[PDB]
């Protein structure tokens, strides 16, 4: 019945993913999904602070094994879209941690990796901050049309009834930004690139930007009703290294994030996010967090 | 006038980049004074970061840059042990922090748009204040660190001649097992640090054993402590590699050297008891001159 306290917070700072794939047999996830969420209430107990949100989440072979094949009906492995341009790192595991503190987060996730122990072979590690202005690295602000409040939040990333009540579905996809190459365009292209302007966070009109631009391929309606998700992606990496976003969304319907990369790598129309000119997905994977009362019944 | 960044306390996160020099010594004099004029603009803009940055060279350019005048203490870092501390020195150092990663984000790349191919970055870390302070052995980190403006100038902040408003840096980078770690008791965890874990406070030197880290660093030489201004952090993943980036300002690399004698086994045949869980991995000395003389790099 109750959320996952990391599905719906605003405004979280900092933010810790772990992927990781089962090395043991699956049962072992039971207990220790159990202590992971018994931990994050600890945390939550001694930090009142940091409003603190956590999530486990299964890929869709672990997620079958451990409800049975009940439910979660659109759940699968994720596909690679545009035929290699999105590619496909599916795991089993997915614990995203968010809070107003990075080192708060750090304990949560020295507590997931303690919890979990040698059942899991960890695949990405990725610390995701807020950065000035709530921008992208690229420049451009992140989060303007994104769902605003509890009450929209809820009615687009959670399960409204069934046996998945309460639970969502997730998506991550890590991306490395090329900066030098968005540096080499121009602002004007920039901006008919993303959809919106730089400076003032502008939209530019559906009927005046390029249809390859970022917000004519995601912002979808069917018959008037966007296809809204929850996204609580963030920048991360090193300025000498390697930095980019790491996407990440929840949605009660798996449908809607596909609708989006369908559209953004090609598959819907031939044609595909001009963001690819500056910037690469390296990592993909769907993964179903269930509700806190679906964790305490796995035993 | 003090580079920013060796004085400021609390800081909640710090980016350090450690670099070599690829092209000619002379692209560091023009890079430099862009870089500490960035510093003030972020400073303007996010008062509340209470930003600081510094630069500071390595021994082989600071004597190109310098003419060889002051200085006279510097040299490239020795492998202290014969081979216990590694040696990795590098030429350039960037250490920025401040109350904000983000804002120290924006400072990193101003840092590596002004330096530009010049340079070969060999690290960037990224460092976060633990909760309580703890450094992630679980160990309160900083309670006899220098505290107050005054003091920490007093042991980090060369006071004449040429190289007034200057300090000696010694940066290393250290990966913790905490595996290791937590196989021991947290008493012999208490006598391997000389301080109690959860209350902090200092195991008697007369109690604790000579390996001990308090033993083998509150050094003193006539009754006067070798004092120096720590501005460590830790950092890393959970899941991969982890520990403390270790950072300390002082107006004499002496201090630092007699420290580093006795951790490593130079001074008397005996290593610090934090061996058993954590190693270096780098090393480097490097001298961060006063902002005057950042704008005389001429
Ligand atoms: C490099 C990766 C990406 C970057 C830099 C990026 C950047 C942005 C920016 C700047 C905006 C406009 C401000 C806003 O409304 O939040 C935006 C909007 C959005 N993005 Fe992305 N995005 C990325 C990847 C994705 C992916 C992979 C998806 C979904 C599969 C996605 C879905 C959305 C949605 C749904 C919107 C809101 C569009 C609207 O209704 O106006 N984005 N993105
Ligand atoms: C693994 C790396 C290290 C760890 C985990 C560590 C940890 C600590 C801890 C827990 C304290 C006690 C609390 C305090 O006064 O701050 C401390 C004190 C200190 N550390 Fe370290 N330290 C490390 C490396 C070093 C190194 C490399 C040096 C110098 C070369 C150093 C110099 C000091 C000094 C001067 C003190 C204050 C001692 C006193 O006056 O009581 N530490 N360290
Ligand atoms: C889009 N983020
Ligand atoms: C010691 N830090
Ligand atoms: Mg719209
Ligand atoms: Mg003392």
């Amino acid at each position: 019945s109750q959320v996952q306290s990391g599905i719906l917070p605003e405004h979280c700072r900092a933010a810790i993913w772990i992927e990781a794939n089962l090395k043991g047999d699956v049962n072992a996830l039971r207990e220790a999904s159990k202590i992971f969420v018994d931990n994050v209430a600890t945390f939550q107990a001694k930090f009142p602070d940091a409003k603190l949100g956590a999530v486990v989440a299964f890929g869709n072979n672990v997620w079958r094994q451990l409800s049975g094949g009940e439910g979660a009906d659109e759940l699968k492995d994720f596909p690679v879209y545009g035929k290699g341009l999105a590619p496909s790192t599916q795991y089993d595991l997915l614990i995203h941690i968010l809070s107003a503190r990075h080192e708060v987060n750090f304990s949560v996730a020295q507590a997931a990796l303690a919890a979990f122990g040698d059942a899991i072979d960890v695949k990405e590690e990725i610390h995701g901050f807020r950065w000035v202005e709530e921008r992208d690295l690229s420049g451009f602000v992140d989060g303007t049309e994104n769902p605003a409040g509890e009450e929209t939040r809820r009615e687009v990333a959670v399960i409204k009834d069934g046996v998945d009540a309460g639970g969502s579905y997730v998506f991550v996809q890590r991306w490395e930004h090329n900066l030098k190459q968005l540096n080499r365009m121009s602002v004007p292209d920039q901006e008919m690139m993303i959809g919106r302007t730089k400076d003032a966070n502008e939209e530019i009109d559906g009927d005046e930007r390029p249809v390859t631009s970022h917000l004519s391929r995601v912002d979808l309606k069917e018959d008037g009703k966007g296809l809204k998700i929850v996204r609580q992606s963030l920048p991360y990496g090193t300025a000498s290294g390697t930095h980019g976003l790491y996407f990440c969304a929840y949605c009660a319907r798996l449908y809607n994030i596909e609708q989006q990369l369908l559209s953004m790598f090609g598959d819907t129309d031939g044609k595909r996010d001009a963001m690819l000119r500056f910037t690469k997905p390296v990592t993909g994977g769907y993964y179903f967090a269930p509700s806190l009362e679906r964790i305490q019944a796995l035993g």
